[PDB]
């Protein structure tokens, strides 16, 4: 088997995206954060707390004649930009762009924090994380891509996200139209539950490529590209204005600016993202200073290849046995 969805930006920073998931029998369709740094499949629900709820889609479990509670079960998850939700489980049938698996663990939340309420457009997450990272408790579960592994044509899911423009998620084959050149594999680390790989270097706009090891994990569900403090600070030089504001919480820069491309290495192919990826806007509206894409993950604990890296490849999350990570240009 195989699916095949469009993914489409929530605003017109690429803040995230969500993808249409179809829950339960009828379907109800729930727009999803598609999130490759978590392992968990919640969603905005009619358990959750009324007065969290603020204008997304919520799962109802009992419209559905294939939902069936998870008898004990309970989640409870954070994220690193400071975000959680928790609540009980359900299974139930879940279809992605024509791909099915039933008895999926879909984790209802009861409680969600503040900026999942205070943003309408995602009505949950779905993470393509590691299984050995969901929070289930005390019956760990799988994701939505192990859970279909077996049954697709090959052990896959593709990440095609866009700038400023929808993009796509494959799940069970590689659509070779879909990007330039050939797809470079990458060794992965499962250690701790990511699609935690080594780049092996970067460049600032047309520099010169600097050789040096690079762990970091492949992370749809992050927004930005989160890189040591050296590097990051090497590419906010060539930006005349740019500086790290402590009260703004990371790098600024002129919105006047014309920002450099940054490239990272796959083995020895490169990934050039444009300098306008790196471009999230005013800091706040009106202002002439724009908050930057690329940011320190000093502090985080590990480097993070976020959307801003992400989208400007084709990117092959390989889940055989042992599994490995692809990037090619597009
Ligand atoms: O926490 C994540 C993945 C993530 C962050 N998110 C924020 C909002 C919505 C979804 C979502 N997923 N990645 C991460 C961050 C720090 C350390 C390790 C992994």
């Amino acid at each position: 088997s195989t699916g095949s969805a469009t993914t489409t930006p929530i605003d017109s920073l690429d803040d995230a995206y969500i993808t249409p998931v179809q829950i339960g029998t009828p379907a109800q369709t729930l727009n999803l954060d598609f999130d490759t740094g978590s392992s968990d499949l919640w969603v905005f629900s009619s358990e959750t707390t009324a007065s969290e709820v603020d204008g997304q889609t919520i799962y109802t479990p009992s419209k559905s004649t294939t939902a069936k509670l998870l008898s004990g079960a309970t989640w409870s998850i954070s994220y690193g930009d400071g975000s959680s939700s928790s609540g009980d489980v359900y299974t139930d049938t879940v279809s992605v762009g024509g791909l099915t698996v039933t008895g999926q663990a879909v984790e209802s939340a009861k409680k969600v924090s503040s900026s999942f309420t205070e943003d309408s457009t995602i009505d949950g997450l779905l993470g393509l994380a590691f299984s050995t990272l969901n929070t289930v408790s005390p019956t760990q579960q799988k994701t939505f891509f192990d859970n279909a592994k077996a049954s697709l044509d090959s052990p896959v899911f593709t990440a095609d996200l866009g700038y400023h423009a929808p993009g796509t998620y494959n799940f069970g084959f590689i659509d070779t139209t879909a990007y330039t050149g050939s797809i470079t594999y990458t060794a992965v680390s499962t250690k701790q539950g990511f699609w935690e790989w080594t780049s092996t270097g970067y460049a600032v706009g047309s520099g010169t490529f600097k050789s040096t090891s690079i762990d970091g994990i492949a992370d749809t569900g992050t927004t930005l590209l989160y890189l040591p403090a050296t590097v990051v600070s090497a590419y906010w030089a060539q930006v005349s204005g740019a500086k790290s504001s402590s009260s703004v919480g990371g790098y600024v820069f002129p919105c006047s600016a014309t920002l450099p491309s940054f490239t990272f290495g796959v083995g020895s192919a490169r990934i050039v993202i444009p300098g306008d990826y790196i471009d999230f806007g005013p800091i706040s509206t009106g202002s002439s200073s724009c908050f930057g894409g690329i940011q320190s993950s000093a502090g985080i604990g590990i480097n993070i290849f976020g959307d801003v890296a992400l989208k400007a490849a084709f990117v092959v999350f390989n889940g055989a046995t042992t599994p490995t990570l692809g990037f090619a240009s597009k």
